[PDB]
């Protein structure tokens, strides 16, 4: 029985406040920390921020914490909900808030309780968290599947000072045989890349962005990709390490066209690309580099350009801004054959039950699911247990640097050790990890 | 009763392997993780690395992990040790190794067992870790004293491009009335600094170094200190925020003299500073900036230069590489009146008991103690409970960015909340926090 529900303010990996929730039962005190989200936006669940400019640059979460303590807590404890019934927990929270976008109580207030309940449930059942999540999601557990980590190495776009328009460059050690080996070789490529970066671009280019990757002043996608391929080969892992991109092409979508020089104030509007033109740019990259996944190749509402490219892409295409972990938008992407993988952000929908459903609906359609971090992460390792419980075969949780990233990666090491012969590393089968063996 | 001792490799905040230990008792499984420094003092207890070029850039810890699993563990479990008696735990570990510098087993094999035993002890006693640590150290608990956080905000020296030789610039919110307030106001200064740095040095100078501070190409100490003052002012916290330095002067110490242009390959050797001249440099900075602490002002065995400066410094002078958390070296520094505060790094000495002794010897000489992280940190939060247990009034655990730093700062928020009226914030009284009330 849940005897107490409590929230406090703590700090995320960017140094902004976030909500931490503790649920107390007979098994002890169970803690979940919510990562950074969005307090504005057209489709997604909205976190609640205080907007008091004299505290935390306006980014306080006192109101959301108060909603947990004053509103959610007494009604939840009184309801005497079975924490093992995650659907009942979440139905209760969703109905209490009464808004689609969770803006009455705040998506951050809601998710804290949702996730803490699942930890209390695992303890009641005397099972590890990932096992309980497997139960909730009805995933196959003979064997379990460990994910390929899509490790951030380098950033461009809004997160860098060069002309480079594309946002994320990731390495995926699909050629490793275990998760432990995957993380070792990925880390080796990372350090080789960092040293090469400092040598070529200067010491400051070695400083890290929010998610632990470098951000030198790179001019072109080819420059970035040659550097990565060269670091892969220098580390001795050519053939075992593949590449993933996040184009975040909504960031350079202007008046129906795509501006690959959007950071240039005097960008030649005649150089701007149409849908088919940008697709050919990706085709050219795919010919020259071991790219196995591309995220947000076209803008968040440009459905026809996604559907067109998907006809011939022939690699995993990941929806992020297109879908925003939103069920109706996922359904649309599936119908329009716009992509074949969902970037899954638990806090973007705001409950565990709805996150699980979004993954299941993707899997039903033959899609992949890449479990995702946020920019403001925490020491909480929930998404590590979640990626295993959902059997997805792939996770994006940062570079092998900054411990809000390493906490998840280390947790995956532990889970692999624990499961032993009843788990396999997804490796080359990352896309359909859920159907592996 | 300890039934099992186990170790595994995990990753620190820089993506390098380190040792994680788990100790099992009737109360459960207790986990401690060993941190790792860079350019470590010559006198630190040995951090054992594998040196296999073909794995982790030679930085593996397989040998240290093996020392736990194959050597310490079998013996420890058969030794019938009472984990509550930390002195007995550490006496046992030290007798196994039989070397002054823990070079037989590795300090990174010994420390994780030392720490995990204290967590297991706290659990047996049904007390939070900080209370157990207060008991072990014979510290007063009525009230406990919460630390001023010395927040890394800007880095120079080998950590940055540009000419700036001094390594570390910290802010200390001494004028706050609670820990929660100190962290809030410190975070606001940090964000103001990020914005200013990006505005003046470019977007990429907003990227962070290993401990979460910015590391732009800065030319002089005055330029850096002026930037920090501008950030404090813009945040509105003039008068409540003080400054600490860690010069890490051993890094620029060249045969009797100090090279303040050490990143210049053609640095002018006639311009290198003597001990007395460097002391004058510090005195000049002290007159123009609210500096209340300077760490490693002189090199790790340059005793005369420490002693001279200390005669007139008149502010807290902190020994890090000089003392390496070693009671033998502390006694020398006390005798030579070289400094008046210890930077306490548990992994410099290798056991909890020796670390506690080092703190106690320091307090007995009327020194302060600043409990410290390493530049390579993890999701482990031990030092937050330690700084409260030891009643020191000051901790150095990073910028308020990167969760290997926030994990400690968040834990301190939780401790403050738990203690309520049972604790006081050290504030202006940080130096002698142990003697407060
Ligand atoms: O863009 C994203 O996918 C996330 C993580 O990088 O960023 P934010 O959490 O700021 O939306
Ligand atoms: O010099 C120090 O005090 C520490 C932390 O700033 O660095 P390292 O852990 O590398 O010794
Ligand atoms: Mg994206
Ligand atoms: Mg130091």
């Amino acid at each position: 029985a849940v005897s107490k529900v409590y929230a406090r303010s703590v700090y995320d990996s960017r140094g902004n406040p976030t909500v931490e929730v503790e649920l107390t039962t007979e098994k002890g005190v169970f803690r979940s920390i919510v990562p950074s989200g969005a307090n504005t936006g057209v489709h997604e669940a909205l976190e609640m921020r205080d907007g008091d400019k004299s505290k935390w640059m306006g980014k306080g979460v006192l109101h959301a914490v108060k909603n947990v303590n004053d509103v959610i807590a007494p009604a939840f404890v009184k309801a005497n909900i079975d924490v093992k019934d995650q659907k009942a927990v979440d139905d209760f929270l969703i109905s209490l808030d009464g808004t689609a976008n969770k803006s009455k109580l705040g998506a951050n207030a809601i998710l804290g309780v949702s996730l803490a309940a699942s930890r209390a449930a695992a303890a009641e059942k005397n099972v590890p968290l990932y096992k309980h999540l497997a139960d909730l999601s009805k995933s196959k557990t003979s064997p379990y599947v460990l994910p390929v980590p899509f490790l951030n190495v380098l950033n461009g776009g809004s997160h860098a000072g060069g002309a480079l328009a594309l946002q994320e460059f990731m390495i995926a050690p699909t050629g490793a045989k275990t998760f432990a080996e995957a993380l070792r070789i990925g880390s080796e490529v990372y350090h080789n890349l960092k040293s090469l970066t400092k040598k070529r671009y200067g010491a400051s280019a070695g400083n890290v962005g929010d998610e632990g990757g470098v951000a030198p002043n790179i001019q072109t996608a080819e420059e970035a990709l040659d550097l990565i391929v060269d670091a892969i080969k220098a580390a001795g892992h050519d053939g075992k390490i593949k590449i993933g991109l996040d184009c975040a092409s909504s960031e350079f979508f202007k008046d129906g066209k795509y501006d690959l020089d959007f950071k240039n104030p005097n960008s030649d509007k005649s150089k701007w690309l149409t849908g088919p033109q940008l697709a050919d740019l990706y085709h050219s990259l795919m010919k020259r580099y071991p790219i196995v996944s591309i995220e947000d190749p076209f803008a968040e509402d440009d459905w026809e350009a996604w559907s067109h490219f998907f006809k011939t892409a022939g690699i995993q295409i990941v929806a992020d801004a297109l879908t925003v972990t939103n069920p109706k938008r996922i359904a649309t992407a599936i119908e329009k054959k716009a992509a074949d993988a969902l970037l899954l952000k638990v806090n973007q929908i705001g409950t565990l039950s709805e996150s699980i459903k979004a993954a299941q609906d993707s899997f039903a359609a033959g899609w992949g699911v890449m479990v995702s971090h946020r920019s403001g992460e925490t020491e909480d390792t929930f998404i590590a247990d979640l990626v295993v419980g959902l059997r997805t075969g792939q996770i994006k949780t940062g570079a092998p640097a900054r411990s809000e990233r390493l906490a998840k990666l280390n947790q995956l090491l532990r889970i692999e050790e624990e499961l032993g012969d009843n788990a396999v590393f997804a490796g080359e089968n990352f896309h359909h990890g859920d159907k592996l063996l």
